[PDB]
């Protein structure tokens, strides 16, 4: 029993929410929160942006000494860092960027850094300005993490259409 509410329930460890991850974070201050990251923990906009931005720009700091002592990511990679007054941990994932030419099929091996993780506060990874079909985000998701996600999805007729969809 946890403290995650009002999801939706869409497979046995798979739930989702139309809500914003950062509010959604500062509620329930979950152990993980997943980050929608580039190889360079460079937290712009989108998930990352916000997030940075609820930390004070702490997340940012922190992630500028990750980067000086271990170079970047991968795509399809992560790291644990803090959470901050977000969470326990931040789990930073880097999805592909199909606007920038990387291959979707990235999309599973990123998806696959959470099972890591028993339980996992998360959003939709490589949309934004990653480019990724978010339909197609959600089953990769599904069809990959085998831990607890609960998925928040920022756009409300995106959420109203994937809760509406498949078979
Ligand atoms: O998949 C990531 C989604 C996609 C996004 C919004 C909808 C259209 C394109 C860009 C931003 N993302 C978020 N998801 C959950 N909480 C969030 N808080 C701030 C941003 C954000």
């Amino acid at each position: 029993v946890n403290s995650f509410s009002g999801y939706l329930k869409l497979t046995d460890n798979v739930y989702i929410k139309n809500a914003d991850i950062v509010e959604e974070a500062k509620k329930v201050k979950p152990t993980v929160v997943v980050n929608a990251a580039n190889v360079y923990l460079k937290h712009g906009g989108g998930v990352a942006g916000a997030l940075n931005k609820a930390t004070n720009n702490a997340m940012q700091v922190e992630s500028d000494d990750y980067i000086a002592t271990n170079g970047p990511l991968k795509v399809g990679g992560s790291c644990v860092l803090s959470g901050h007054n977000l969470a326990k941990h931040c789990l930073h994932v880097v999805g592909p960027n199909v606007n920038k030419g990387e291959d979707i099929q990235l999309l599973k091996s990123a998806y696959e850094n959470f099972n890591q993780h028993e339980v996992l506060l998360a959003p939709l990874l490589s949309a934004g300005i990653f480019g990724a079909d978010p339909i197609h985000s959600l089953r990769v998701c599904v069809d990959t993490v085998r831990t607890n996600v609960y998925l928040a999805v920022f756009d409300k007729n995106l959420y109203d259409k994937l809760v509406s969809s498949f078979l």
